[PDB]
């Protein structure tokens, strides 16, 4: 009837990755067709499962996954490659066993010094190094925002989209080796990463029911918007 | 071919919609198994088209839209509604088309005093009138945390989980609107929603190529987060 789906709600057959062979593939993909972070990513899993194990994982609208190029449509929200790696996770689990699968993923993001990956001479954007940071957020406007002010690159620059790109290999590998655990770990899975210190503690009051304070509802680490920093004091108001 | 898919990129045929019905549909799909936002949205355009259409719409597996519910397994990052809807547009059109849709509903929803859906007595969340606001960001942390506050609404009541509801309705309704909009008008389509004035204002610096402080990726609405607003001053230091 209405609302359900062919083989059912995450009723799909996970299959191990060779999460290497997965960093690659989002690589490439990113850069296929311009179509960005979460195609490459979400066809690094689902699109190799299908070109391995063919169908359910072949009948996917891949490109369906360019609505997340740039947070979507350039709206900087959720980086793409974030998304396209955590929503093939649906495609096999539910909510419940989904969430700490998600909040790996998602602390790691934050916390870790990227990009890692480097494509060697594959490179499509442009050969060499790039300078690497911890975003501290899961928000694209926030990642690429921050890395090219501290870095004196343009948004606009062969950098940042390389830089993008391989940020893109990172969670497809990431995300790889998660998807690999938890088929190892069955329902027994935890994350390997803490929850917040902000989050946590700030938490106390505004995530816990019956708290007078009880009004915030997300998980990203609090301290880049709540910290009073120079950035989100008023820049409306005399700001060269 | 790697990259490719059944159909080609975009290769969907859209149909026009029932605005009303999706709204309908998309709030019933929301309560459904707990599903939420994401799903409920998507299910109620592409599902529909499933319904009515077949294959490839009903081929699709709606439950991986779950991955939405709460801002992405309630990280707060985009609202599901959002995403849900937008993501349907570029099963049928590239990036280039689908911006201005995305623009349009995505500036629409940030304006826009909501939400304006009721079920009345046939609420399966909670009966009643809900408090309507304007959120100024696509961001659910944003969006809901700020009306929890300003109403003083506990963010784990049914209230709020209501107002969802209907807001997964809203939005649902105007991106029929919008997809149906652009059917009519083809290659032709352009946004009733301008671009913001912080935006093109902070941006005329901020995300134009060739300027020094051309670091700046996202046309989320700037106000919130730089405003230098009682929210955004140091939380983690002599608070509350
Ligand atoms: C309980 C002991 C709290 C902790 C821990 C934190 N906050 Fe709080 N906050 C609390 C109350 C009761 C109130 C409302 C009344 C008031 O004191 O003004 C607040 C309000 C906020 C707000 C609103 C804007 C403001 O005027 O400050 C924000 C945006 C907010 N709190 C954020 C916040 C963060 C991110 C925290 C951790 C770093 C934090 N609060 C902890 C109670 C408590
Ligand atoms: C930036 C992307 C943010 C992160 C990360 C978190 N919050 Fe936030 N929060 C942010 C803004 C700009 C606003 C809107 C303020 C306004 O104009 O109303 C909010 C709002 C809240 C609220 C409600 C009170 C209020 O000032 O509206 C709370 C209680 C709150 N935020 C708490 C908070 C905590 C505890 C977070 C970590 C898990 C968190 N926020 C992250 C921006 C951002
Ligand atoms: C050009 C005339 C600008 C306009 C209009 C705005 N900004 Fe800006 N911004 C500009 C420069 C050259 C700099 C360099 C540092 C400085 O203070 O001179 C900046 C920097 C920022 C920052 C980060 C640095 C900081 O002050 O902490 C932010 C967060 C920022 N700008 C945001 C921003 C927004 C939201 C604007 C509109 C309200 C805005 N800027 C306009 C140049 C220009
Ligand atoms: C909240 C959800 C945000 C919105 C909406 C916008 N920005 Fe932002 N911006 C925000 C944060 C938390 C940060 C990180 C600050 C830090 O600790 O480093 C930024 C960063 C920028 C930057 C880079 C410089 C910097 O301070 O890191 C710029 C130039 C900037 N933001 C500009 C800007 C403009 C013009 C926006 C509207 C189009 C905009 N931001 C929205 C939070 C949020």
């Amino acid at each position: 009837g209405r609302f359900d789906q062919v083989g059912g709600a995450f009723g799909w057959k996970p299959h191990k990755l060779d999460p290497k062979e997965c960093a690659q593939v989002a690589y490439d993909g990113y850069w296929y067709k311009g179509f960005g972070c979460g195609f490459g990513a979400f066809y690094s899993i689902v699109g190799l499962m299908g070109e391995k194990y063919g169908a359910p994982y072949n009948q996917f609208p891949f490109a369906m996954l360019e609505a997340n190029k740039g947070g979507i449509s350039d709206w900087g929200t959720i980086c793409g490659a974030l998304y396209g790696a955590a929503a093939t996770f649906s495609l096999f689990w539910g909510r419940k066993e989904v969430h700490p699968m998600v909040n790996e993923l998602f602390r790691w993001y934050e916390v870790t010094k990227l990009p890692i990956f480097n494509p060697g001479d594959a490179a499509q954007g442009v050969k060499g190094d790039l300078p690497m940071s911890a975003s501290d957020s899961v928000l694209c406007h926030i990642s690429v925002s921050k890395w090219c002010y501290e870095n004196k690159i343009e948004a606009t620059s062969k950098q940042r989209s390389e830089r993008c790109g391989r940020l893109t290999a990172d969670a497809a590998f990431k995300a790889a080796e998660i998807i690999n655990t938890k088929i190892d770990q069955g329902k027994d899975f935890k994350s390997t990463f803490p929850m917040q210190a902000s989050v946590s503690s700030c938490g106390e009051c505004h995530m816990t029911k019956g708290n007078d304070a009880n009004w915030a509802k997300g998980i990203m680490d609090c301290t880049p918007c709540h910290s009073g920093t120079a950035a989100t004091q008023n820049k409306f108001v005399n700001h060269p």
